[PDB]
Formats: C-alpha cells, sequence, structure tokens
C-alpha cells in the first residue's frame, strides 16, 4: 500500500476582483475539496490524505490535480485552472518530496499573457507505515527563488520587466561600530556607520555602493532587477548592512517593499515612492559584546527599536533587460524633484501615563520613555536634553499578588519635539478607511450577535439597515485633494484613483444592497469580504511615519517595549475620523520582552498611556483633548552643615548656600521664570521632620527623614507652581524648550468591578497524573485577587465571582467608556511542592456601566487562553465596571456565599444548567491498534462530561471477550441548556499494562449531543415471481407464494430500517498529540433530562433489554445471485469473474466455478461458513478475475458487518417469508418461531407481550389489534401453509418493520476508487446463533 499526502498552504494574487476562492483536490480519482475563503490572498492550511495500491511500475503514471475554482453565491464554481504534475516528478525529487513548492494557476491557452494565481503546495509520496521528515510553521522567506514549478507547458511568465528601484538617501542610522578609530583622537559619535542596502527579491541580490562613516548617507543610485511580471514574492527585503573589513557585515535593520497593496486585476506595473521606509531591530546602544537581539535586525520578529529610515522610489520599465548595467547614478532632474518629498514640518508629542500595573519586580526604580524615531532616545547625545522620560517610581504591593505604581492623581507627562515629513495627505485616507473598517467590523459583530442570539427580525432588519446606511454615509468620504501637496507621489495618484474606483464600486453596490434585497442572511457573505476589501484599501507601503516606541527602564537597563503605529495617534485638521483612533485617547498596551514576539509566562507591565501626536502648526487645539491641568514645579534648595555642634550655612566647600539638590550648582528662586504661556501660581512653600529638614551622613549624599547619629549635613525644600495663564492653555508644555512636567487631576472617580469566572476548558496537564490543579489570578490595574483551587481537573468549574471595591481611576468616565482597561486572568497550576506552573492568560474588556441605563447583564464568553503563541484552552468569563455612586447605592446586590468571603457566580450570569441523565450503552471496542508496538489486552472505558466521571468493568481478555460486562452506565450531570456553554463529551480508554501504569490508549470526542434526546418451485422461480421480470402474473404467482423484495441499494442506505446501526451507533477514537486511526468504540448514547429533584432516584432505563452479551459461535449462510455491469479485467475486453470470501481465520476461494466471458455473472451459488461472532465480524466479499496464466485482478469488494445484522432491533439476521410454511421452498429456517420472534421483538421494542387468541385468528400487539381476515381476503393459500397463529404473527412481523427476505444489491469498490461503483452484484446473508439451537434447512 502506497500513500499520497497533499497540503495546501496559501494563495497569493489570485486573478479577478471580488473573488471567493476555493480549491478542489483530486488524487488518483479520489476527490475532495476545501473551504471557501475571502479576498485576493487567502490562507488555507488544509491537509488531505489518499492511498492507492498500484504497482511500483504504475504509481508514477497518475497525476495530481489541485484545480482551483471561484465560488459564487448564486452560481456554480467557475474553473480557474492549475498546473497539474505527475507523481513521477515528486518521486524523482530527492527525499521523494517537492516540499513547500509554489504552483501556478493557468488558463490552458491564455497562460502566455500571465499566470492566474499562485498556490503554495506540499507533496509527499511514501509507503504505508512510514513517517515524514517534519513540516510545520508559517513563513515567507522562501518565495519565487525557483520554488515555483518552472517550465510549465507554454506558460512561462513575462520575465522581461525591469525594476527601476531608485534609492535616494537615508537618515538616523544608529552606530554599529565600536568607535575606537575616532575616540583615539579624543573628539562625532552619531555618524559612525557604513550603510549599504542589500536589495533582495525572488532570490536575486544586488548590493549598492558603500558610503563610509555617514549616518545620513546619500546614495542616489539605481538598482536593476529582472523578474517575472507575475511574481508570488510579495515584498523586497530592503536590509541595510554596516560594512566592515575585519568582520561580517552586521545588520542595521529590515523594511519591506510590498507590491500587492497597489495591484488590481485596471492595474499597472509595480510603483512606489519617493517615500521613507522605517527600519526596526535591536536597541540602538552598541555593546562591545555581541548583540543578543541581533535576530530582530534581520526581520525575524517585529523589531524593538527604530534603526533609521531610507528614502526609496520604485519605477518599472517593461524594457531595457540589463545584463551588465546594473548600477547607474540618478539623473539630476529626479534629484531636484525629490526635494519636494523631503519637506520637514515640526511635530509635537505628549504622553500622559495613567497606570503601569501587573508588575512582579519591586527591586529598584522603574521609569518609562516615549521616543518617536531617533528623537526621545535618552542615551543619544544632544544639546538641550528632552523631557522624554518619566520620573522614577517605586512599585508597591497591591495586597494579594501583583505590584502597581503609586502615580495616583499626579500622572507623569513626557513631552518631546520631532521633525517629520507632512505625509498627512496619505494618513488621512489611512485613518478614515481604518475607521470605516472598525465601524464595519463592530456592526458585523452586532449582526453576528443578532443572528446567534436569535433577536426579533425587526431588530435584525434595523441593525442591517444601520450597517448599510453607515457604509452609504461614510463611503461618500472624498479622498484628500492631492494637488498643491508637494510630496504627492505617482503611487499616491494611482492609489487614489484605485481607491476612488473601489470606493465608488462599494458605494453603488451599497445603494444596490439598500434598494434590491431584504435578505439579511444572504447579504452578509458580501459584507464579510467588503470588510476584506476595506482591509485591502487601508494598508500601505508608503507609511513614512516611524512608530512611537514606548519603553520601560529598570534603573539604566531597558527591559520591556512596545510600538504604536503612528497613524492611529496622528492628529490632522481634516476631521476626527481622519485623526487616529488612539489620538488623544487612552489605550491599554501590554509591553513585551525584546526577544518575545508575544508575551509568554509573565507580562512585564500592563502600561496604560495617552499619547497625542500632531503638527506643531495646529498644536493650539490640544485644549479640546486635554484633561486635568498640566503643572510644572520650580526648584531651589539650601544646604547647611553641623559644624561645632551647631547647624550653619557657612563652610560649605564645594557647595553653595542656595543651590540645587546636589548642592553643586548655585540657584535662586527667580533664576527660572515662567516662559510664554505660563504664569506663577501661589507662592514658594516648604514641601515636606515637620520643618522639612532632610539629613545625610556625607555632603551631597542621600538624604532621609530624621537626623541619626552619623548625619552631619542637611537641606530642605521649596517649590513653586507654574500654570498656563492665557488661552495658550495645556498646549504650552511644548513651549518649554528641561523641567519635569506632570498632569494634576483635580477629581477622582470610584470604580467597582466584578469578574464572573465560571469555568474553563481544555487546560494543559502540568502534573504527573495528566491533570492539573488550576486557579486564577484576576488582576485589574492596582488590584488583584486569587480564586479557589479545584484539584485534579482539566475542565474546572470555579463558579466564583471576584469582587474589587474602591478601584480609583482618574479622567472623565467617557474616556474609560471608550477605552476600558483590560481585565487580565493569569491561570496557574497549583503544585504543593515547588513554584506553580503557568497555564495561560486571558485578556478581555469589562462592560463599563456609567449609570443605570447601561444595565445589560453581561453574557459569559469563551475568551481564548493564550499560552506561548497558540491558544491552549478557553475560559467562560465576563466583567462589569461601574461608576460607584454615593455610598455604593447604585452597585448591584452582592452574590451569595457558599463559603466565608468566597462568592459564587450569580443566577443571571451563570450558565443555566438543568439536571440530565446521560445513559451510556458501553458495549464493545473494535479494530484496535498497538500501543508502543505492543498489543492491547485489558482495556476499560471511562465516560466524562463536564467533570462528571463513571467507569466500566475492565475487560480481562480483549481478544477473547471484547464486550464489557457493564453494558449500562449512569452519569447525572448538570448540563447547560445553551449549546455554547455546554461541554463536549470526552471518553477515555485505560489499558491495564505493566508497572501499575495508567496510560490512555484511546480518546473520543462527541459534540452533537442534541441527537440523543406449475414450475419446480425453487428460489429462481420465486425470484422471478417477486421481481416480475418473467411471465409477470403467471400460474406460479397464482399459487400464492411468499414474495421477496429487491433493493437496488444497500440495506444501510434504507431509511426504513435506520441503516441497522440504531442499537450500535459507531464512534471514532484517537491517540497522542499533533494523529490517525487507532480504534473504534460503538454503543448508543441516550442523553435525556433527569427529574428535577437530585435526591429522587433514577427514571426507568432507556436500555432495558440487554441480550446475551457474551460472544456466541454463529453459523452464516451467504447467498450470491447475480452480478451486473462488472469491469473487464482481461485482454479480450471481458471478465472471468468469481467469488472470494474471508471470515477471519477461514478463507474460501471459489475457483473452479468461474463464469466465462461475461460482465453479468449469474452465480446462483451457496457458501456455508461458521465463525466466532462478534470478534470476526468483518465479512469481506470480493470478486476476483480468473486468468489461466496470470495473476487474478481485483474487480471490486464490499465490506459487510454481520454483528450489526445480528444485533439490529429490526432483526436482519433472518429474512422472514410472507406467510408461514413448514415444507418445500418456503420452509421456516429461523430457529425461533414467529410467535416467539414476536415476543422477542416485543422485548427489544419495549412493547408489551403479544396477546394471542384461543385459535390464533387474532393477535393484539403494539397498541393495535390485528386480524387474519384482513390479509387473507382475496389471498390465495396453498398446501405449504402451517399453523394459523404463526401465519398471522408473521404478518404482524412484516407490518411492524422486521426485515423480510430480500435480494440486496451491494456496491463494489476497488483500491484505486474506494467510493466509486466498480460494478454491481446481488447478495443476501443469513446469520443464526448456535446459542438458540441449530438453524433450519439450508436453501439452494
Ligand atoms: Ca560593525
Ligand atoms: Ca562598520
Ligand atoms: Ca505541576
Ligand atoms: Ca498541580
Ligand atoms: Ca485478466
Ligand atoms: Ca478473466
Amino acid at each position: 500500500d502506497f500513500q499520497i499526502r497533499v497540503r495546501v498552504i496559501e494563495g497569493r494574487q489570485l486573478s479577478g476582483n471580488n473573488i471567493r476562492p476555493v480549491v478542489k483536490v483530486h488524487v488518483c480519482g479520489q476527490t475532495h475539496r476545501t473551504r471557501i475563503k475571502r479576498g485576493n490572498n487567502p490562507f488555507f492550511d488544509e491537509l488531505f490524505f489518499y492511498n492507492v495500491n498500484m504497482t511500483p511500475s504504475e504509481l508514477m503514471d497518475e497525476i495530481i490535480s489541485i484545480r482551483v475554482y471561484n465560488s459564487h453565491s448564486l452560481r456554480a464554481d467557475c474553473l480557474m485552472g492549475e498546473f497539474k504534475i505527475d507523481v513521477g516528478f515528486v518521486y524523482d525529487e530527492p527525499g521523494h518530496a517537492v516540499m513547500r513548492k509554489w504552483l501556478l494557476l493557468n488558463d490552458p491557452e491564455d497562460t502566455s499573457s500571465g499566470s492566474k494565481g499562485y498556490m503554495k503546495v506540499s507533496m509527499f509520496v511514501l509507503g504505508t507505515g512510514d513517517e515524514p521528515p517534519p513540516e510545520r510553521r508559517d513563513r515567507d522567506n522562501d518565495s519565487d527563488d525557483v520554488e515555483s514549478n518552472l517550465l510549465l507547458p507554454a506558460g512561462i511568465a513575462l520575465r522581461w520587466v525591469t525594476f527601476l528601484l531608485k534609492i535616494y538617501r537615508a537618515e538616523d542610522i544608529p552606530q554599529m561600530d565600536d568607535a575606537f578609530s575616532q575616540t583615539v583622537k579624543e573628539i562625532d559619535k552619531k555618524n559612525l556607520v557604513d550603510p549599504f542596502v542589500e536589495v533582495s527579491f525572488a532570490g536575486k541580490k544586488v548590493c549598492t555602493n558603500i558610503i563610509e562613516k555617514n549616518a545620513n548617507p546619500e546614495w542616489n543610485q539605481v538598482v536593476n532587477l529582472q523578474i517575472k511580471f507575475p511574481s508570488v514574492c510579495e515584498k523586497i527585503k530592503l536590509t541595510i548592512y554596516d560594512w566592515d573589513r575585519l568582520t561580517k557585515n552586521d545588520v542595521v535593520g529590515t523594511t519591506y517593499l510590498h507590491l500587492s497593496k497597489i495591484a488590481a486585476s485596471v492595474g499597472f506595473v509595480p510603483t512606489f515612492g519617493p517615500c521613507y521606509l522605517n527600519l526596526y531591530g535591536s536597541p540602538r546602544e552598541y555593546t562591545g559584546f555581541p548583540d543578543p537581539y541581533d535576530e530582530l535586525n534581520t526581520g525575524k520578529g517585529e523589531g524593538v527599536a527604530y534603526r533609521g529610515r531610507i528614502l526609496v522610489e520604485l519605477a518599472t520599465f517593461l524594457e531595457k533587460t540589463p545584463p551588465d548595467k546594473k548600477l547607474e547614478p540618478i539623473s539630476n532632474d529626479d534629484l531636484l524633484v525629490v526635494e519636494k518629498y523631503q519637506r520637514r514640518r515640526k511635530y509635537s508629542l505628549s504622553a500622559v501615563f495613567h497606570s503601569a500595573t501587573m508588575l512582579q519586580d519591586v527591586g529598584e526604580a522603574i521609569q518609562f520613555e516615549v521616543s518617536i524615531g531617533n528623537y526621545g532616545n535618552r542615551f543619544d547625545t544632544t544639546c538641550k536634553p528632552l523631557a522624554s522620560t518619566t520620573q522614577y517610581s517605586r512599585a508597591v504591593f497591591d495586597g494579594n499578588y501583583y505590584y502597581y505604581l503609586p502615580w495616583a492623581h499626579t500622572k507623569p507627562v513626557v513631552t518631546l519635539t520631532s521633525y517629520w515629513e507632512d505625509i498627512s495627505h496619505r494618513l488621512d485616507a489611512v485613518n478614515t478607511l481604518l475607521a470605516m473598517a472598525e465601524r464595519l467590523q463592530t456592526n458585523i459583530e452586532a449582526l453576528k450577535s443578532g443572528i446567534q442570539g436569535k433577536i426579533p427580525a425587526n431588530q435584525l432588519a434595523e441593525l442591517w439597515l444601520k450597517l448599510i446606511d453607515e457604509v452609504i454615509e461614510d463611503t461618500r468620504y472624498t479622498l484628500p485633494l492631492t494637488e498643491g501637496k508637494a510630496n504627492v507621489t505617482v503611487l499616491d495618484t494611482q492609489i487614489r484613483k484605485l481607491r476612488s474606483r473601489s470606493l465608488s464600486q462599494i458605494h453603488e453596490a451599497a445603494v444596490r444592497m439598500r434598494s434590491e434585497a431584504t435578505d439579511v442572511k444572504s447579504t452578509l457573505a458580501e459584507i464579510e469580504d467588503w470588510l476584506d476589501k476595506l482591509m485591502q484599501l487601508t494598508e500601505e507601503p508608503q507609511n513614512s511615519m516611524p512608530d512611537i516606541i514606548i519603553w520601560m527602564i529598570r534603573g539604566e537597563k531597558r527591559l520591556a517595549y512596545a510600538r504604536i503605529p503612528a497613524h492611529q495617534v496622528l492628529y490632522s485638521t481634516s476631521g476626527e475620523n481622519a485623526s487616529g483612533k488612539y489620538c488623544g485617547k487612552t489605550q491599554t498596551i501590554f509591553l513585551k520582552y525584546p526577544q518575545e514576539k508575544n508575551n509568554g509566562p509573565k507580562v512585564p507591565v500592563e502600561l496604560r498611556v495617552n499619547i497625542w501626536l500632531g503638527l506643531s502648526a495646529v498644536e493650539k487645539k490640544f485644549n479640546s483633548f486635554a484633561e486635568g491641568t498640566f503643572t510644572v514645579f520650580a526648584e531651589m534648595y539650601e544646604n547647611q552643615a553641623l559644624m561645632f555642634g551647631k547647624w550653619g550655612t557657612s563652610g560649605l566647600v564645594g557647595r553653595h548656600k542656595f543651590s540645587d539638590v546636589t548642592g553643586k550648582i548655585k540657584l535662586k528662586r527667580e533664576f527660572f521664570l515662567p516662559p510664554k504661556g505660563w504664569e506663577w501660581e501661589g507662592e514658594w512653600i516648604v514641601d515636606p521632620d515637620q520643618e522639612g529638614w532632610e539629613y545625610a551622613s556625607l555632603i551631597g549624599w542621600k538624604f532621609h527623614w530624621k537626623q541619626r547619629s552619623s548625619d552631619t549635613f542637611r537641606r530642605r525644600r521649596w517649590r513653586r507652581k507654574m500654570a498656563p495663564s492665557e488661552t495658550h492653555g495645556a498646549a504650552a508644555i511644548f513651549k518649554l524648550e528641561t523641567p519635569i512636567v506632570s498632569c494634576n487631576f483635580d477629581r477622582v472617580y470610584i470604580y467597582h468591578l466584578r469578574c464572573y469566572v465560571y469555568q474553563a476548558r481544555n487546560l494543559l496537564a502540568l502534573d504527573k497524573d495528566s491533570f492539573s490543579d488550576p486557579y486564577a489570578h484576576i488582576c485589574f490595574l492596582h488590584r488583584s485577587k486569587t480564586t479557589e483551587i479545584i484539584h485534579s481537573t482539566l475542565n474546572p468549574t470555579w463558579d466564583q465571582t471576584i469582587i474589587f471595591d474602591e478601584v480609583e481611576i482618574y479622567g472623565e468616565p467617557q474616556t474609560v467608556l471608550q477605552n476600558p482597561p483590560k481585565v487580565i486572568m493569569e491561570l496557574f497550576d497549583n503544585d504543593q511542592v515547588g513554584k506553580d506552573e503557568f497555564l495561560g492568560r486571558s485578556i478581555f474588556s469589562p462592560v463599563v456601566k456609567l449609570n443605570s441605563e447601561m444595565d445589560i447583564t453581561p453574557k459569559l464568553l469563551w475568551h481564548p487562553v493564550m499560552n506561548g503563541d497558540k491558544a491552549c484552552g478557553d475560559v467562560l468569563v465576563t466583567a462589569e465596571l461601574i461608576l460607584r455612586g454615593k455610598d455604593g447605592s447604585n452597585l448591584p446586590i452582592l452574590p451569595p456565599q457558599r463559603a466565608p468571603n468566597l462568592y459564587m457566580v450569580p443566577q443571571g450570569i451563570r450558565p443555566v444548567v438543568q439536571l440530565t441523565a446521560i445513559e451510556i450503552l458501553a458495549w464493545g471496542l473494535r479494530n484496535m491498534k498497538n500501543f508502543q508496538m505492543a498489543s492491547i489486552t485489558s482495556p476499560s472505558l471511562v465516560v466524562e462530561c463536564g467533570g462528571e466521571r463513571v467507569e466500566s468493568v475492565v475487560i480481562k481478555n480483549l481478544k477473547k471477550t471484547p464486550n464489557f460486562p457493564s453494558s449500562v452506565l449512569f452519569m447525572k450531570v448538570f448540563l447547560p441548556k445553551e449549546e455554547l456553554y455546554m461541554p463536549p463529551l470526552v471518553i477515555k480508554v485505560i489499558d491495564h499494562r505493566q508497572f501499575g501504569r495508567k496510560p490512555v490508549v484511546g480518546q473520543c470526542t462527541i459534540e452533537r449531543l442534541d441527537r440523543f434526546r406449475e414450475e419446480i418451485v425453487d428460489w429462481w422461480s420465486k425470484f422471478y415471481a417477486s421481481s416480475g421480470e418473467h411471465e409477470k402474473c403467471g400460474q406460479y404467482i397464482q399459487k400464492g407464494y411468499s414474495k421477496l423484495k429487491i433493493y437496488n441499494c444497500e440495506l444501510e442506505n434504507v431509511a426504513e430500517f435506520e441503516g441497522l446501526t440504531d442499537f450500535s451507533d459507531t464512534f471514532k477514537l484517537y491517540r497522542g498529540k499533533s494523529p490517525s486511526v487507532v480504534g473504534e468504540f460503538k454503543g448508543s448514547f441516550r442523553i435525556y433530562p433527569l427529574p428535577d429533584d437530585p435526591s429522587v432516584p433514577a427514571p426507568p432505563r432507556q436500555f432495558r433489554e440487554l441480550p446475551d452479551s457474551v460472544p456466541q459461535e454463529c453459523t452464516v449462510r451467504i447467498y450470491i445471485v447475480r452480478g451486473l455491469e462488472l469491469q473487464p479485467q482481461d485482454n479480450n475486453g471481458l471478465c472471468d469473474p468469481y467469488i472470494k470470501i474471508t471470515l477471519g481465520k477461514k478463507v474460501i476461494e471459489d475457483r473452479d466455478h468461474y463464469i466465462p466471458n461475461t460482465l453479468n455473472p449469474v452465480f446462483g451459488r451457496m457458501y456455508e461458513l461458521s465463525c466466532y461472532l462478534p470478534q470476526e465480524k468483518d465479512l469481506k466479499i470480493s470478486v476476483y478475475d480468473y486468468d489461466t496464466f496470470t495473476r487474478d485482478e481485483k474487480v471490486g469488494e464490499t465490506i459487510i458487518d454481520l454483528e450489526n445484522r445480528f444485533l439490529s432491533r429490526f432483526g436482519s439476521h433472518c429474512g422472514i417469508p410472507e406467510e408461514y410454511c413448514v415444507s418445500g421452498v418456503n420452509t421456516w429456517r429461523d430457529q425461533l418461531r414467529p410467535t416467539q420472534l414476536l415476543q422477542n421483538v416485543a422485548r427489544f421494542k419495549g412493547f408489551p407481550q403479544p396477546i394471542l387468541s384461543e385459535d390464533g385468528s387474532r393477535i393484539r400487539y403494539g397498541g393495535r389489534d390485528y386480524s387474519l381476515d384482513e390479509f387473507e381476503a382475496n389471498k390465495i393459500l396453498h398446501q405449504h401453509l402451517g399453523a394459523p397463529e404463526e401465519r398471522l404473527a408473521l404478518h404482524i412481523l412484516r407490518t411492524q418493520g422486521l426485515v423480510p427476505e430480500h435480494v440486496e444489491t451491494r456496491t463494489l469498490h476497488s483500491t484505486f476508487q474506494p467510493n466509486i461503483s466498480q460494478g454491481k452484484l446481488q447478495m443476501w446473508v443469513d446469520v443464526f446463533p448456535k446459542s438458540l439451537g441449530p438453524p433450519g434447512p439450508p436453501f439452494n
């Protein structure tokens, strides 16, 4: 057996606009398909498996078709085409795998003009039982470096285009040298780097000229690339290196030149610029030891510090094909036209720090630093040093687990002045369509909560009208006037034309949606990719504003970072929507460690900041955004010394009488005066010994509160406030060009928060017993609490409300209503020995309720619990964050207490549970796989549903008796009525192996728990009589014989007998961690409501008629009638078919009764076997092909599971006749008489026993009375008829649904086509247990 593995990963630049791509995968005739995605660039990560049993000389002949289609709402999928490749190519590859290779899409004739898309494809062909070399991860480093399958027939792309990438200059490049060559002259440190740009695209690398010792270089060069005009590679890797002779060239930073943000399928050649592109990487401070964060320099990771920026412009000639003229200087007219794109404007930044919580370290002082680009870097040397950093703060303990900062009403303020290009003509568009995208996403989630919650139809209709009218209103946003702005690029005009086209298209289709349709459920498919169209309109290659990187410094060591993209904080005069989302508004920001892509086990700090950025020509209107009152304190001091036992101001050598805090620099009260926009407030007062004297042991040393024995020097304090005087206002803090500025809040607001932590699911097992002991640290700003520990559970139910009182948060309540701070839950595994282990983190926002009219009861939601990178479980939590009014009167009623100071989740927020009886018919396990290459001998079954546990009796010998002695199990579980909150059912299988081990050899998951609430009078004559094929009314039919029924499909496909699976519903098991087939457990579940009183015992069982559950030896008799339309297997164009049967240890090969040269073989043959049931349940019937000289080919095969035939409630073990007869061809072969079968089916159906009459003429059964004269009226009777009671009871058995005699017609399947009809044939099978005695006479 050979195996084909196919994986689809990604699609990029698929042709056509407004497309909904989907991929159909076909391997060797077996065809499936993927899901439907949105947009131009879908991501799939779908995997499919296939198996064929071809010869090794025939395996390479088949092809792999990965054909792609364009899905439509009202039409069928339209073919796009694909480059199919044979199996010989992937088998010819080293390792037998073309692995993560790209693939082309093609029109079969129009592929010469360009490809129709690209699809990332993984191939592997290997034998069965083998394993692959490992594959994982998502990355974009390998693209278009001949990874795409080249030389497809007549479909090579246009490799004639030349990328005219002009590079102009660069600025602010950080120091990448040790500066030893310059500091020996004792002097210039900011300009020592040797930048060159390694351009890289599709595996082609050209290096530009070197400029030595210039952090503001001027290249003015043209670099030429020769690529295909359709190219899968999305971005050019612009990576500035530092050139060095004695060592490998270090990496300054990496930015990317994205093309498909401009492209339309209407479209043009790739263009860009002239626009600056910002680099990011390691912190700018050079170290003599090699840099630990050098991985972030090469683009791996998002970068933690700004590393300069570079002005480039991309043009494209469809000509010039340059082999050797790869580097030419820029002509001078492009040099004076590029000065219009370098025009600087002054910018102003202010950051008010609101909170900095969830700290774990308490040792040594903390601070923060706000820097944009190079401005604000506290380690860079510059004249007039900026107030770019907050003051030092010492964290205090919140009482329970974490630490917070004592900032309280006095918030730190960081103010700095920068110089950037006025690219606000672009970022106005970026911010406005991002506001469109966020409004559309919020309204989409409103529609999603409407359709999931089943709101009334008028509410859903007015919500959808609000959606459509929102797009109607603000899609009329005119793009900014790109004339008179000197920095407008050619890409700006092309992108503006494309955006106007797309915006007018979605606008007119929004009028169409408003005027043609009312179907709110069909139109959301087009809204959901209108949202993706807005995503494709927002994002930019030309963002030259560097990110506001806001750091955390522990002493002098940089510890944690974040970066805000500066477009959502930039202010502009064009409008509020054209301004940023977080412009002048608070935001919750989780800082990360530098090497961490996302925060892992420990968040360093939950920093909350309010950053405003904008042009300094329009910084006058800070006063609309401003909150509180900005305040600066002027400083001077006075030193005294204890000489001759008395304090005095004289004798201060090295200091002054009036001076600064260290005493070294002389100061006076009027040395610093309030500048323009400022006036003095109040008067110089002592700010505290109650006199204010602070004493130290040495001169200019650390002062403290009171004079000890060793203190011989002292000082004291005076401060004077300065406040904004005129209507210059709070904007005057930019005019302080530095004294420490802080924002004073004159009003405090009280907040009361309740977190409803009900339950979790799918938590990791960090203990040795494959469970955990979870608990949660619920932290919110300057408070935290700890929940209870639920021991030995991976699906815990804490059922606990965590309550915080007196959480003081400043600012207006509308500020916290628009931007609530995050409630963070840190789940841990409680270990009684050692430190607890990190389980995960859930971040969600509380529903802020400022007053009584916002009293929405908060629904619990399954917020993800991220650990590392991936989600590792969910928690069902919510929160509410309320204005605490006067005396807490508007606060809700407290939740009840099951324990002292330990609250429960209250009645309206908890999942509404009702008590159910989950009854499990745990019967048997079939088709086991070896655990660690060792057979299974002693399995047992454990049923779990939301933490409730029941166990079954362990099987002593699986090979001998694979059936549980405990057939019926009970669980009494409070299950939620809502489908969302209701937990999945998990089954465990435990094998009694050596060493007293408890291993899991199989696990099962179930989610659809809503389900379980004259002639010779032979058989050829009777077959023709029932079929009506021959004579159709004749004298044989006029003898009144029993008539069978011919079914053209399977009995399993007959919905009348429920597929013969009702008593034995089959399920699917798994093993290990990412998997494949290990086993199958079957047995019917019955999940029905228990009575509402928990003390009341069980209701009567739904499983009350357990049969003989031990295995029984059974005699089988297989009848084969005729095959139809078989596939030829010979050189003569026909087939010579025969029968091959295997029942476990017994094999029958029906060789010498073959039928020559037919495709319709009338077999008419009788095969008798006897085998152990239900162990050998797999009855395999196959048709093979006679050849007198060659190997027998396989025509087809079908699998019949006889235990489902024997154990069915419909009794398909023996096909009953129409009327009861004792001799001839109609002889009763069943070992149980019709009346005993009637009482048996009364037992299995739960029906009462049949009340026979005194002569058998009347039988009462199943709530209905039956009579013999109803069937015997105008019915011909003949001499084989037996007793009248059995005769009548047989007609009851025929009218009640017990299976009569049939000739079924099964489907053949080959190994090449396991689901396609490889012919047809007719069978009917008889099963008789030997426990009920010997069966009747066999039939010919
Ligand atoms: Ca270097
Ligand atoms: Ca260098
Ligand atoms: Ca543990
Ligand atoms: Ca533990
Ligand atoms: Ca043959
Ligand atoms: Ca043959």
